[PDB]
RNA sequence: CGCCACUUCAUGGAAAUAAAUCACUCACGAAUGUCUU
């Protein structure tokens, strides 16, 4: 992650919000089903992120339409927070890496394998960052009773 | 007042329409992090 922008701040706030504190008055009820949804729907999320004009609306609609059950009314805050973090991370990633990717691909000396090692996809990198943050939250929160 | 019967036996419309389309949980846990010549 890049500590330059508000993505780092939102990441820290998400960790603070959805990580359980020790018994003492209530937390924000982290949901673990979103972890596997992001992994499974990663390519669809990439398609949504690549849509510049309707990115936020498409992300919100996708999360609402996938998590459309009665239980999910309590996880609207989590959905909104992860949507904001994903959008911020994608914007930072494109700003940092777009021209770098174009110039790396246009280079003729570098081999294809080294090109693919050097080239990073902004949308997929942001999705992986969200996935790793949620996995860390779940790892801290869960205990084998 | 008497005498006397025939005819007709279903057509037109509606022939499925909306809601929910998987949800939650677990996503690895424990042992071994070197040992014997």
């Amino acid at each position: 992650m890049s500590k330059k922008g508000k993505s780092y701040v939102k990441f820290n706030m998400l960790l603070q919000k959805y990580i359980l504190k020790n018994k003492d008055q209530e937390s924000e009820k982290f949901l673990s089903s979103v972890i596997q949804m992001i992994r499974a729907h990663a390519e669809i999320l990439q398609i949504i992120l690549q849509n510049e004009d309707k990115r936020t609306e498409m992300l919100k609609n996708y999360f609402d339409n996938n998590f459309n059950e009665s239980c999910h009314l309590g996880y609207t805050g989590l959905f909104e927070d992860i949507q904001t973090l994903l959008c911020l991370r994608y914007q930072e990633n494109i700003q940092d890496y777009q021209n770098r990717n174009e110039i790396i691909q246009q280079n003729t000396i570098l081999t294809s394998d080294e090109k693919e090692i050097l080239i990073v996809s902004p949308a997929m990198d942001a999705i992986h960052t969200i996935f790793t943050a949620l996995q860390f939250i779940h790892f801290i929160n869960y205990n084998k009773d």
